[PDB]
């Protein structure tokens, strides 16, 4: 069969971790007052909830309530886990409270409220100083959760709220989110297709932190090139192809070959042969302001076939990329 994996960091988290850490099955909800909170306005619903801004009557400060769809009863306590497990951690969005909602009968989600920009306009108007910044904010948050054992699984621009103004950013949605536990394997159906990481889509299950620095690869590509999103495939085998004609398929080939993975024949006639390419190709006069050779090797840092071969966050923090960056 397939060969196995281990992350090569924070391997052993949860394994010495007191089992109420991970077993987020035999969670126990501590329930607050629905009462406390007044929906003000709908501000979307994706599969699995609807998140309204709302204002919290006990101090008169705005929030946001997440009402979690009545489906998938499991996936309810393990987000609610990880909240509480991550709470006060860098960059990670606050779980204020957990309440009752009569309405939908099931738990509505209270958390801190963030003044952002949306990313369709903001990723307009970042500068080169900005783009370095912000992601070293977005590391901050996913070392924190890696070190806690944890792996995000849907990073993604809309899940990372920015605050431009204060320049405060914070990682939403932990809804995909789940426990590293070393030899596991778990569902490839996560992530944005534009922000799926090779292992998803050769179906390989034994995956770890790692998926989410491949999406943080696809979110600066497509800062610095302005390309959003940068790898725009039109389904998942697609999105493969896509991929494949920028980092080449013969390393698709080292890689599959080095965990034995076999591709799914359906790739048999519309993979080709491409060679690797070098990142210059993506730069033009639009955005070259954006670009600089430090840029180029840290991306080519993170995007990787071989999912033991990408920057882990600490180390991509060392990256002279960030020397800029005020501390
Ligand atoms: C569905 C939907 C939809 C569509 C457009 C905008 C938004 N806005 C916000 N979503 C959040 C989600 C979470 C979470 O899921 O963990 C946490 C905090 C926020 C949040 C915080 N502050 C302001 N806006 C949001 C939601």
């Amino acid at each position: 069969g397939p060969v196995p994996s281990r992350a090569r960091v924070y391997t052993d988290v949860n394994t010495h971790r007191p089992r109420e850490y991970w077993d987020y099955e035999s969670h126990v909800v501590e329930w607050g007052n629905q009462d406390d909170y007044q929906l003000v306005r709908k501000l979307g619903r994706g599969k699995y909830s609807e998140v309204f801004e709302a204002i919290n009557i006990t101090n008169n400060e705005k929030v946001v309530v997440k009402i979690l769809k009545p489906v998938k009863k499991k996936k309810i306590k393990r987000e609610i886990k990880i909240l509480e497990n991550l709470r006060g951690g860098p960059n990670i969005i606050t779980l204020a409270d957990i309440v009752k909602d009569p309405v939908s009968r099931t738990p509505a989600l209270v958390f801190e409220h963030v003044n952002n920009t949306d990313f369709k306009q903001l990723y307009q108007t970042l500068t080169d100083y900005d783009i370095r910044f912000y992601m070293y904010e977005i590391l901050k948050a996913l070392d924190y959760c890696h070190s806690m054992g944890i792996m995000h699984r849907d990073v993604k621009p809309h899940n990372v709220m920015i605050d431009h103004e204060h320049r405060k950013l914070r990682l939403i949605d932990w809804g995909l989110a789940e426990f590293y536990h070393p030899g596991q394997e778990y569902n490839v159906r996560v992530a944005s297709r534009y922000f799926k990481g090779p292992e998803l889509l050769v179906d390989y299950q034994m995956y770890d932190y790692s998926l989410d620095m491949w999406s943080l690869g696809c979110m600066l590509a497509s800062m610095i090139f302005r390309k959003e999103p940068f790898f725009h495939g039109h389904d998942n085998y697609d999105q493969l192809v896509r991929i494949a004609k920028v980092l080449g398929t013969e390393d698709l080939y080292d890689y599959i070959d080095k965990y034995n993975i076999e591709l799914d024949p359906r790739f048999n006639d519309i993979l080709g042969r491409h060679s690797r390419k070098r990142w210059e190709r993506f730069v033009h006069s639009e955005n070259q302001h954006l670009v600089s050779p430090e840029a180029l090797d840290f991306l080519d840092k993170l995007l990787r076939y071989d999912h033991q071969s990408r920057l882990t966050a600490r180390e991509a923090m060392e990256h002279p990329y960030f020397y800029t960056v005020v501390k």
